[PDB]
């Protein structure tokens, strides 16, 4: 009854139908990369915290209004959060080697079915009496996304499709599908300095034609012959998506929290109780989201595998410094059973596979995330030899002078490959990183070179 609390009623539904994309990620949510994901749950970040700043403010105020805008835009943040915190979980599992990805059919009957209820929501959100200007603004963006998507899926799919009654099918649901939102659309601009009881009648009647068509859509699609198979994730990738699942559940049980309490100090502002209460359930949103946030970075294509290369080469050298503290008390053992100059051909092959491996590792750093894993663990795996055989030379190295120099130098070449390693995790093959680690990445480069060409010199030399 009260203004703000159907807003608030409103809210929570919408968190409870998204909280059903979190349950089971086995199909695509969207058609988002996981950059995207990224990109989205940022700037949903920024939207969400403005859109709480103004639930308390205008609770406190009593612009009961714009306390209902900010309870809607809050609620569409967070619903933005779970689709892009749902699908970067869905690509995580199904990126599992064990992780079988499932046949795509002509179309994706879940899309089709979250499609169907959010055009429902929306329609009987506009075929209320007291819906508002900015609802059904809202409202009516919600019905022209999904409803355009939905068209889009029916002409790709009578263009994939061999079946020429399928065919016929698809095309004509999405002539009543665009026509009806069409017709609601014209309906919709009318309101416009008008805004009469006459004319949001207009509107209710043009949802009709729509929500017909949209359920005759969703009924046909869902027929065996279009779907597809959803996905097996391995026990390993239900265990990677876990952490951005728990996050999301646990940012919407909060949410949920911050919107009851919200609701009733729109009512009655003067209880510092339920002001403590709003307080909570703001900070453990807040912290959702950053776990959030954080678990899906670690999850991004390449980042483990940079994180795994780069436990290797600290592993390389804790040996390097090792054989440096011996060899200054004249405690390393001369390696038995290979030669000088055996030694110093597995270095110098080393040592070449690194150098060639740099630039290419870079590029991926740069543009390509898909290749960078497996550019950082081919880079990672030649430090192994290289150590070995570098400790094994230095240890029959006649001089010692030139034996601490052979172990600096293979130390400085390993450094420098450390710094490449950090320096193309941040960037993660993603294009938009460029302006924070162009820089970083040519100088890492540059180093990387230098290290080659200084271990090489010292090589050569050992050759003549």
């Amino acid at each position: 009854m009260a203004p703000g609390q159907k807003e608030c009623d409103n809210a929570l539904r919408q968190l409870e139908t998204v909280r059903e994309l979190l349950e089971n990620p086995v199909q695509p949510i969207n058609d988002m990369s996981y950059f995207g994901c990224l990109d989205s749950v940022m700037e949903n970040s920024k939207v969400l915290g403005e859109a709480m700043t103004g639930i308390s403010q205008n609770a406190k105020n009593g612009n009961l209004p714009e306390f209902g805008d900010a309870i809607a835009t809050a609620s569409k943040a967070l619903c933005g959060f779970t689709e892009a915190a749902a699908q970067a979980a869905y690509l995580v599992g199904v990126s599992d080697p064990n992780s079988q990805a499932g046949q795509q059919g002509l179309v994706e009957p879940t899309q089709f079915a979250r499609a169907n209820q959010a055009i429902q929501m929306a329609c009987q959100s506009l075929g209320e009496p007291g819906c508002t200007q900015a609802q059904v603004l809202s409202a009516a963006t919600i019905v022209a996304k999904h409803t355009s998507a939905l068209c889009n899926s029916c002409r790709l799919a009578s263009a994939r499709t061999a079946n020429p009654t399928a065919k016929r099918q698809f095309v004509q649901s999405a002539k009543e599908v665009a026509n009806s939102t069409a017709n609601l659309v014209k309906t919709i601009k009318a309101l416009d300095g008008d805004f009469t009881e006459e004319n949001r009648a207009q509107c209710r009647a043009a949802t009709a034609p729509l929500l017909e068509a949209v359920d005759n859509l969703s009924a046909f699609a869902s027929n065996p012959e279009f779907s597809s198979v959803p996905a097996q994730i391995s026990p390993e990738g239900r265990a990677a998506m876990e952490p951005i699942v728990i996050s999301a559940k646990t940012m919407l049980e909060s949410a949920g929290g911050l919107i009851q309490t919200a609701r009733a100090l729109a009512v009655n502002p003067r209880d510092p109780p339920r002001w403590s209460v709003l307080a909570g359930h703001s900070r453990t949103v807040s912290d959702s989201i950053k776990k959030l946030i954080t678990s899906m970075r670690d999850k991004a294509p390449g980042q483990l595998e940079c994180e795994t290369a780069i436990a290797a080469l600290n592993s390389c050298l804790r040996d390097l410094d090792q054989a440096s503290l011996a060899a200054v008390s004249q405690q390393l053992a001369p390696r038995e059973g290979i030669s000088q100059e055996a030694l110093h051909t597995q270095m110098l092959t080393a040592v070449q596979e690194i150098s060639h491996l740099i630039e290419p590792l870079a590029s991926a750093a740069r543009a390509e995330a898909s290749q960078l894993g497996h550019k950082v663990s081919q880079m990672a795996q030649y430090f192994e030899p290289l150590t070995l055989a570098a400790v094994g030379a230095a240890s029959k190295t006649l001089s010692h002078p030139q034996q601490m120099a052979l172990l600096d130098q293979t130390k400085t070449l390993a450094e420098s490959a450390l710094q490449l390693l950090y320096t193309a995790k941040e960037a993660g093959g993603n294009p938009k990183q460029a302006a924070h680690t162009q820089y970083a990445l040519y100088e890492a480069v540059y180093m990387m070179t230098e290290a080659v060409e200084d271990l090489t010199t010292t090589l050569n030399e050992a050759a003549s």
